[PDB]
């Protein structure tokens, strides 16, 4: 139990835009082409989650942090924003940009 957690925060804490995702996700897809188009790339894992023996115990620990077990599960330097829903108001409402430009990711 203690792996699937240090596993699952390494991932958050060693990537500024942490995605886990699940294959064949239509928001998953437009989290991470939202995130991708404002050139973060470089800065940004995606961890397939259903590709995994420890499915269940990600999801329910990834509920633990941010209330829900579902994917895409979005977090920006180790702030949860959500899912893409979450992402997507935050996008439209400056919010998104905000975030990172504070990390100076965008200009
Ligand atoms: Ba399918
Ligand atoms: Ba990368
Ligand atoms: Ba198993
Ligand atoms: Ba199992």
């Amino acid at each position: 139990s203690e792996a699937v957690k240090k596993w699952v925060n390494k991932i958050i804490e060693e990537n500024i835009i942490a995605v886990f995702a699940k294959t064949e996700c239509p928001y998953c897809i437009k989290a991470i082409s939202i995130l991708k188009g404002y050139n973060l790339n470089s800065h940004m894992h995606v961890e397939n989650i259903e590709k995994n023996p420890d499915m269940a115990n990600i999801q329910a620990y990834l509920k633990e942090l941010t209330g829900k077990s579902s994917v895409p599960r979005i977090f920006i330097n180790k702030d949860v924003v959500g899912g893409c829903d979450d992402l997507v108001k935050e996008n439209d409402e400056g919010k998104l940009k905000e975030r990172l430009q504070k990390l100076g990711l965008v200009n």
